[PDB]
């Protein structure tokens, strides 16, 4: 009664090879599930993290290379364009011969980089303001500095777009880095050295005189600025509540509650907003509604910005763009990045050009590349089986509502309503294969030259920003996919109340029609549950069936949610991570992801039970002394076989809202009674704590 098939052999062999059966499952299931992988694999020099998940992404890149690298004669223009973009990107010889000239010729159009110019104040005396300089970077080049203005969906009216104001991202991965001591010292040193190196290269290329003292003085001043900005930003822990984040005022209310004076100004919000919107010939009233996500940050900005010179501000502002551009220039410029990215990521070498290039084209043409990818790589009747799994787990979520004692009846029935309304999106949009016109038209105004990679990427930034901005008065497109298909990941949108499973994730170990269903449910089953449960985590629970930010909870249930979930904040908050130097996880910042994991795996397990019930026990896998309950958990865990560079562990513990793979497994399975059954775990077994968290 062993399954003997081709596909069973492959599955079994992968499971066997990953696991370490000399470890007690009940002491450390991660080591049990993954210890074999961990012995045999080192992290590649180009990887900051590595494991079964990242291997799928490497393998997807190979597919993208195959489909992009050879011109075909039947290729529609949209595909011609992805291929030409790929070609421009992989031509290092062309790129190296251009030096930094493409940057140099760009710099004027963003009001310069003063450290890298002569007499900067006099050049731009006539023209420069903070309003204009921020707005050009934002609107033509999509770089958000000092103040992030962006058109997005209205949280409280999901069918419309509003202007948003928010705090900007920083040059370093999180606000914590700007302590610049201990585990953060090298990053800060490398960061500022990086600035200096690039300022030097630009000067040398312009044939200007180099004063190392002045360079250090101006870039250290840049760092002090950003340090202050970093300290002014709101913590993530204070940004978790979408109701608190949503403060809609008019540009007038903003002008008068959030004044800034820059270089002796003061700052005209009306003017700022219009310098951006005019890019696309739209005109804005002082009476325009704006959703301000970062009130206290704007308030805290006031005393900081006054202190600094125009020269300081623009030194930071241009640096933040130039940062992103150097690796698209010649080798010498690429090289200047090295210590910075090692410090942040642990990597000692650049990822292969063809991989970076394939990823870049995919990022900018995800429908064209998605089309090519699915033609190569993706079945057909996968779509329908997954459709079935999603039916099943949606129904399990609903069903579970009755067992759940921390909600009252109106709230439970509201949760049901939201559950039923969730719109699923599987594999890829038919559109991109069966409608050539529509796919050509998406990229109509794009025109790439194969010798002009840098102009190509600049074109993409301009086009991207212009499209986004002109959405202000347009309605949100219900049908539009929020991911390309060539993506190893899955998604929930609170705004669309939508779950999304790109073709890229619908493969082993998550899914195959030919692998055991224990594996499918423990794999993709648990992913579906994770995405659905995002609809009901500490963010998503705040949005209703239509994607609108609206309270549908009673005070009691709202309070009980918080109380139930506080258990997981404490639990994961209590994990210490060696790779990050013994630091504890942020149990608050990972909560939503942790809630989704625990809910998700529960739901998937119960759906598999409902399946075994109706259909029967399935045949065992050869070479494995486990039953299918046990394999279910085995596979769920092996999704996350892998490990981290210490430099990236320090990064991720602050910037990833997901727990690290190992703690995802331990966390969730500590909360699973079913797991402890399956592996016969003693009470107070490390893997079977007596006290367990439960939300969903
Ligand atoms: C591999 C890893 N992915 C993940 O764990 C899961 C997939 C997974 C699950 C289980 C095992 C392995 C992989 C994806 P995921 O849901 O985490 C996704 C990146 N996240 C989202 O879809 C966002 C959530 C939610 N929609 C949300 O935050 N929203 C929606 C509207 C605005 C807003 C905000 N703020 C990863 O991406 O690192
Ligand atoms: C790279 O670009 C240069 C442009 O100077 C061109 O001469 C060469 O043929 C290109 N190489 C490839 C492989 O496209
Ligand atoms: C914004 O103000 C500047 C200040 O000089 C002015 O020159 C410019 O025309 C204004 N732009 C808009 C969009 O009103
Ligand atoms: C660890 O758990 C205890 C007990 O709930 C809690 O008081 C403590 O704050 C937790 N540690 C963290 C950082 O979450
Ligand atoms: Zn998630």
């Amino acid at each position: 009664g062993i399954c003997k098939s081709s596909d069973c052999i492959k599955s079994a062999a992968r499971l066997i090879q990953n696991m370490d059966a000399t470890t007690e499952p009940c002491t450390d299931f991660f080591k049990y599930a993954c210890g074999g992988w961990l012995k045999r694999n080192v992290i590649p020099e180009t990887s900051s993290r590595y494991g079964n998940f990242d291997i799928l992404r490497d393998e997807l890149e190979v597919v993208l290379k195959d489909v992009l690298q050879e011109p075909k004669t039947e290729d529609i223009v949209a595909v011609q364009k992805a291929k030409a973009l790929y070609r421009s990107c992989i031509n290092e010889s062309a790129i190296d011969s251009r030096g930094g000239e493409p940057l140099l010729k760009l710099l004027p159009d963003i009001y310069g980089w003063p450290v890298a110019t002569e007499n900067w104040e006099q050049k731009y005396g006539a023209s420069w303001t903070a309003e204009k300089a921020i707005a050009q970077l934002n609107s033509k080049y999509g770089k958000k500095v000092l103040i992030n203005l962006f058109v997005g969906t209205d949280d409280k009216n999901s069918v419309n777009h509003v202007i948003h104001i928010d705090q900007p991202r920083l040059g370093l991965p999180s606000r914590d880095y700007y302590e610049c001591t201990g585990i953060y010292k090298e990053a800060c040193t490398a960061y500022v050295d990086f600035m200096i190196s690039v300022a030097r290269l630009i000067r040398q290329e312009e044939r200007l005189p180099i004063d190392e003292n002045q360079l250090a003085l101006e870039m250290n001043k840049v760092m002090e600025l950003e340090k202050e900005i970093a300290n002014a930003t709101a913590k993530p822990e204070d940004r978790n509540d979408p109701m608190l984040l949503y403060n809609k005022m008019t540009l007038a209310q903003i002008q008068n509650n959030f004044s800034l004076e820059i270089n002796g100004k003061p700052f005209s919000w009306l003017n700022f907003t219009n310098e951006i919107m005019s890019t696309v010939n739209i005109s804005i009233t002082n009476e325009e509604d704006v959703v301000v996500y970062a009130p206290e940050y704007l308030t805290k900005l006031k005393p900081i910005l006054t202190k600094y010179s125009a020269r300081d501000l623009q030194n930071l502002m241009s640096w933040r763009f130039i940062m992103d551009l150097v690796s698209s220039l010649s080798r010498t410029y690429k090289e200047s990045r090295n210590a910075f990215r090692k410090a942040l990521y642990g990597t000692t070498s650049e990822t292969a050009t063809w991989r970076r290039c394939a990823n870049y084209v995919n990022g900018n043409m995800e429908n064209a590349v998605g089309r090519l990818y699915v033609e190569a790589a993706f079945a057909g009747e996968s779509k329908h089986v997954v459709e079935d799994l999603i039916a099943q787990i949606r129904e399990v979520f609903i069903q579970t509502l009755d067992d759940l004692t921390w909600m009252d009846a109106e709230t439970k029935k509201r949760a049901e309503e939201k559950a039923l309304a969730i719109k699923e999106r599987i594999g890829y949009p038919d559109d991109i294969v069966s409608n050539d016109n529509k796919l050509n038209n998406e990229y109509l105004e794009l025109n790439y030259k194969e010798d002009e990679y840098f102009e190509n990427i600049i074109q993409n930034l301009k086009f991207s920003q212009s499209k986004q901005l002109k959405k202000l008065r347009e309605k949100v497109d219900k049908d539009e996919w929020i991911s390309g298909a060539a993506v190893v990941n899955a998604f929930y949108s609170s705004g669309r109340n939508q779950i999304v499973f790109p073709a890229g994730i619908l493969q082993p170990p998550f899914f195959s029609a030919q692998q055991s269903n224990s594996l499918n449910y423990g794999g993709i089953g648990m992913v579906i549950g994770h995405e659905i449960t995002h609809g009901f985590d500490d963010n998503g629970r705040n949005f209703n069936k239509d994607g609108d930010l609206v309270d549908w909870w009673t005070q009691q249930s709202a309070s009980n949610f918080k109380e139930q979930s506080q258990c997981m904040v404490y639990q994961y908050g209590n994990f210490s991570w060696d790779l990050a130097g013994g630091q504890h996880l942020n149990g608050i910042n990972t909560l939503g992801e942790n809630i989704a994991d625990n809910g998700g795996l529960g739901q998937a397990y119960r759906a598999y039970q409902n399946y075994i019930k109706k259909n029967g026990e399935e045949k065992l896998l050869p070479g494995l002394d486990l039953n299918h309950k046990q394999l279910f958990f085995l596979n769920f865990a092996q999704v996350w076989c892998g490990t981290y560079r210490p430099e990236y562990a320090v990064n991720s513990i602050k910037t990833d809202v997901h727990s690290p793979g190992n703690f995802r497994i331990i966390g969730t399975l500590q909360n699973s009674a079913e797991f402890s059954e399956a592996f016969h775990c003693r009470k107070n077994s490390y893997m079977n704590p007596e006290k367990k968290c439960r939300v969903w």
